[PDB]
Formats: C-alpha cells, sequence, structure tokens
C-alpha cells in the first residue's frame, strides 16, 4: 500500500539542510520531511543534488518532492506545484551586546507584516527613531534589503553586502551599528565565536513579503499535493513545526493560516 516518494534536496544551506560523513542529510528540513512522511504514512528517501538539475529530475519523476528552502514565487508556480507552506520569512536585527543600541524593548515581540500591520508599522517608527543616523548593514538582493530601502531609508545610513558573515565581521569591528538579516540565519551566525557579543535585538517581523517556504511538487501531482498539505496542516497545529524549528533555529517559522488552499 504505503507511498514511496523521494525527496530531493541541496545539503549546502546550514541549519535547513547540510551535508554529512559518507552521505548523511542533517537540518530542520530533514526533521520536517521526516515528521511529514510519518504524518502521510508514506516510506521517503532524502537525497542531496546540485541545485541545476533539481527540477527536470522532478519533472522526469526521478524526484516526487523538493525540500530545499524553495521561496513560492509567482514564476515557480507556472511550472510547478506547491504545498501550502511550511516556513515563514522572518528579519530581525542584531546589534553588540556592549553598545547602547541592545536595549530596544521591543524584544521578543513577532508582528506579521499581513495580519498585524498596525503593530508593525507602530513597531518600525519606534525603531526608525533609535536607530536614526545608526549605519545599518545588510545583504544585497534580499527581503531584508527591500524592507529596509521601504522602511529605513533616510532614517538610516545603508550598507549593502554580498554575504551575512561579510556584514556581521563589520558589526563586531563598529563599522556598521546594526544588520538587519533572516532571524534563522542570524541566530546562527551569532552562534561563532568570534562573534560572541552579539544579541538578536528589537521584534520579529514576519510576513507575505519576506516571503514563505513550501514543497515542491509535479503540477500533475495533486494527490501528493492534498498528502502533504494535510501533514503540513496537522504538522503546524500539534506544533511539531515551532519544536523543530526552535531547535535548529533558536527562532519559530511556522506560517498563518490566510496562506492556505
Ligand atoms: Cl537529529
Ligand atoms: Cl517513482
Ligand atoms: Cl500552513
Amino acid at each position: 500500500q504505503e507511498k514511496s516518494i523521494t525527496i530531493a534536496t541541496e545539503g549546502g544551506y546550514a541549519p535547513w539542510n547540510f551535508s554529512g560523513p559518507g552521505g548523511k542529510l542533517d537540518g530542520f528540513e530533514i526533521d520536517l520531511a521526516n515528521a511529514l512522511c510519518e504524518k502521510m504514512k508514506a516510506k521517503c528517501q532524502i537525497v542531496a543534488q546540485n541545485w541545476d538539475g533539481i527540477m527536470p529530475s522532478l519533472t522526469g519523476k526521478k524526484y516526487d518532492a523538493i525540500m530545499a528552502a524553495m521561496s513560492v514565487t509567482p514564476k515557480r508556480q507556472e511550472v510547478i506545484g506547491f504545498s501550502i507552506p511550511y516556513a515563514a520569512g522572518i528579519n530581525g536585527f542584531a546589534v553588540m551586546g556592549d553598545s547602547k543600541l541592545a536595549e530596544m524593548p521591543g524584544l521578543g515581540e513577532t508582528y506579521s507584516l499581513d495580519s498585524q500591520a498596525d503593530a508593525a508599522k507602530k513597531a518600525i517608527a519606534d525603531i526608525s527613531s533609535f536607530l536614526n543616523g545608526t549605519t545599518v548593514g545588510v545583504q544585497g538582493s534580499t527581503t531584508a534589503s527591500t524592507f529596509l530601502d521601504k522602511y529605513f531609508k533616510g532614517s538610516v545610513d545603508i550598507k549593502e553586502y554580498k554575504s551575512v558573515e561579510e556584514h556581521n565581521l563589520d558589526l563586531t569591528s563598529g563599522r556598521l551599528d546594526a544588520v538587519l538579516a533572516n532571524a534563522t540565519v542570524l541566530a546562527a551566525a551569532i552562534e561563532k565565536p568570534e562573534m560572541k557579543g552579539a544579541k538578536l535585538v528589537g521584534p520579529l517581523f514576519s510576513g507575505g513579503e519576506f516571503g514563505v517556504v513550501a514543497v515542491g511538487l509535479r503540477k500533475e501531482d495533486t494527490a501528493l499535493k492534498a498528502d502533504f498539505d494535510a501533514a503540513i496542516k496537522a504538522a503546524s497545529e500539534d506544533g511539531t513545526i515551532k519544536t523543530l524549528s526552535l531547535k535548529w533555529f533558536k527562532v519559530d517559522v511556522t506560517p498563518q493560516h490566510h496562506h492556505h488552499h
């Protein structure tokens, strides 16, 4: 009876999905896939693969599902099917603890830009005047880069970087006073030893503009989408996602109801 589906991942984006000794895949998405497959009553094989042909391999029926921090976009929806989201994009600020900026009492608030925009707009105003005149770092060509441009332009000096590590290295130096980045990336980076003193400050921002992550499936595989959708829904309500999210990321990525069928 039981379905045997192959799940593809990148294997090079810790703590979401990362490589092992001979071939042991680990991370948030691996523990989540194992959990969803148990909810589905399916046998699953997780394979790591270069993103290049992940993709023609899925449309070619070599793979049946993709779990590689894959954002739902209008372009991807034209070519592939998507499950309901299993993670929502979250951005936050990090400063050095010994700095006067380390006390934005907006900790540890979490505001949706879609369902709590009122609380979000009031919070970004509190921040814009606290951060007034400061040099804020960000990785160029991201949702955090766009967010900082839309709401924090004029209030702060914005410096774009080509990696999170490069802006984090200039925060410890004093070159930058604050960084804004994906909260899963940020909490991981501040665990590095040359990153001691740095801490997550102010509120967490979630919303559709930060994107959402879901399972990539064949556009024709409507039954597999129905199976993933039921398991994702159950994993969201019983707190399986919150658990794994906090375990790997120290932040809760569980999405909201409005990102439904
Ligand atoms: Cl584990
Ligand atoms: Cl098959
Ligand atoms: Cl959901």
